[PDB]
């Protein structure tokens, strides 16, 4: 509907032919995030959707509160297609604010709890957001206005600044709803319109526009490969604003099948063990550093963790020995997940042998996912060859939002997203992530982002550049189309200019 305006505002859409294929093969469906919630309330009304301390929401209550909060937002002047920044810890009112935004067609911009005002400020400008919503776990935290008082330049267009303090009951956390009669809220957005912006995972974060249809599709596929059912009890320890926690399979997957999410503000081992034993949790998603915390907690022996069935681990390199240790100590099926907020997610399978779950990051979600392992010159590589992992598919973005200069470098000519990861596809077509394309260079004690230097060098006539380190020292491989490179760089951080520099191939 609004795709005309969005394209003019920075959105890069799916190419018309690919979009039609994802329609006809039954990937993209016709439900927005909020219409999906309305149908979950239709099917699972009185089931508990979310639990946090002494607070809980059934699917019915979540729908009502969301409707009530959307009506509030509308009354305060928030409108459809507006971007609203959302920053929140792992608190239960976050689910009311997310679907409240979806109820009026507003678009969340999911900000990790922890991003300072320096990040919020750039995120707010790049997205042209009109609102900042900051959920706080306590009253001693910085409010939305507090963060905005730290901007380096005023942001007049960000006029909605509101903080929710999570309290001992939902009703007390949301007093602004008292003077509001719930509406009959009609959003005009279609499932192929932009639902939200995510942030990528170095420097200033880039905005990732995801549509309803493409995100709900990835969630449905993750629901299948994680094997979620309406009896699934999932512990949420990762930050709720993170793509992994949201959808892989995340809390939305649990909502999708009518299960129960159990929300912990804390990752501390004892707290999580207590919750697992108390609620008989069957699944949890972790990153390797949380798994290490857990496998080395002396509290381990002290709790009944027998209900545990499946542990997702993703987000960073998982050493096979630590994957092995997770299976043994916790006595679960390990499910490795190699995903990115930009799109593609890969899962190992529940019927995969332990060895597969120990050695690989599994298989793409969709049969329409395309994974290219590219050599240094862009050419596709065969099975068991390490190279640059690039991808394109029915839920993978085609451009970062309102970032045309970065987009020209982050996607191939034919539209493959360049993950920055290296690895290979093995005999079973399981992907194995071995490392990063450009690790940061450690020159005389300082850390430098190679892509940060390539970008400036691309503005020289530069046709291709790859910056790497030898000896600790910074070298710039150039493809045509030293003193002058550095001179030009000083023209625009001294400790980053190359120490040596022009070949034809190997980028
Ligand atoms: N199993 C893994 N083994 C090694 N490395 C991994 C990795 N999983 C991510 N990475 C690295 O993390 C980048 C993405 O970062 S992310 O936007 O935060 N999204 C996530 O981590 C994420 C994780 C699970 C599901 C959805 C997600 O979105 C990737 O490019 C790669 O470099």
């Amino acid at each position: 509907m609004f795709i005309e305006q969005d394209i003019q505002l920075g959105y890069v859409p799916f190419p018309k032919s690919r979009a039609q294929q994802y329609r006809d093969e039954g990937c993209w469906k016709s439900q927005t995030h909020f219409q999906l919630l309305a149908s979950l309330k239709d099917r699972f009304a009185q089931r508990v959707a979310v639990i946090q301390d002494d607070k809980q929401l059934t699917y019915q209550q979540l729908y009502d509160y969301a409707i009530h909060y959307g009506t509030y937002l509308k009354q305060q002047g928030i409108r459809e297609t507006d971007f609203v920044l959302l920053q929140s810890p792992n608190v239960i009112e976050v689910f009311i604010v997310i679907f409240g935004l979806y109820a009026i067609g507003a678009r969340p911009v999911f900000c990790l709890h922890g991003h300072g005002s320096y990040e919020i400020e750039n995120i707010a400008r790049q997205s042209r957001a009109v609102g900042f919503l900051k959920l706080c776990g306590s009253a001693n935290e910085s409010t939305a206005t507090d963060v905005c008082e730290e901007f380096s330049k005023p942001n007049f267009k960000l006029w909605f600044r509101e903080s929710i303090v999570s309290r001992s009951s939902i009703e007390a956390s949301l007093p602004q709803l008292q003077g509001v009669a719930p509406a009959n809220l009609r959003a005009q957005s279609e499932s192929e319109d932009i639902a939200f912006l995510q942030l990528s995972g170095t420097g200033l974060p880039k905005l990732i526009p995801r549509t309803h249809a493409d995100y709900i599709y990835s969630i449905e596929k993750s629901v299948d490969v994680a094997g979620l059912t309406q009896d699934t009890k999932q512990l949420v320890v990762l930050p709720v604003m993170h793509n992994f926690c949201m959808s892989s399979p995340g809390f939305l997957g649990v909502f999708y099948v009518g299960g129960t999410v159990v929300l912990s503000q804390l990752t501390h081992p004892r707290v999580c063990f207590e919750l697992i034993e108390k609620y008989q949790i069957q699944q949890v998603s972790l990153v390797p550093a949380i798994a290490t915390l857990w496998l080395n907690a002396e509290s381990l022996k002290d709790y009944d963790l027998s209900s545990l069935q499946v542990v997702q681990v993703g987000g960073a390199k998982l050493l096979p020995s630590l994957a092995e240790q997770i299976i043994d100590t916790l006595q679960v099926k390990l499910q490795q997940v190699y995903g990115m907020a930009e799109g593609l997610v890969n899962f190992t399978h529940l019927d995969d042998s332990d060895q597969i779950t120990i050695q690989t990051q599994g298989k793409k979600l969709s049969h329409l996912d395309e994974i290219r392992i590219a050599d240094q010159d862009g050419n596709a590589l065969p099975i068991n060859a390490i190279g640059h992992i690039q991808t394109r598919g029915p839920y993978t973005i085609n451009g970062y939002y309102n970032l045309p200069e970065i987009n020209q470098r982050a996607f191939t000519q034919d539209g493959f997203y360049k993950t920055g990861d290296i690895g290979y596809l093995d005999e079973n077509l399981n992907i194995v992530v071995t490392g990063r394309e450009k690790e940061q260079i450690n020159r005389s004690g300082e850390k430098i982002t190679p892509s940060e230097i390539e970008e400036f060098i691309l503005q020289y006539s530069v046709k291709d550049v790859c910056v790497i380190g030898v000896s600790e020292r910074i070298k710039a491989i150039i493809i045509p189309k030293l003193k002058n490179i550095r001179k030009f760089l000083i023209s625009k951080a001294h400790f980053k200019i190359p120490d040596e520099i022009v070949v034809a191939d190997f980028k």
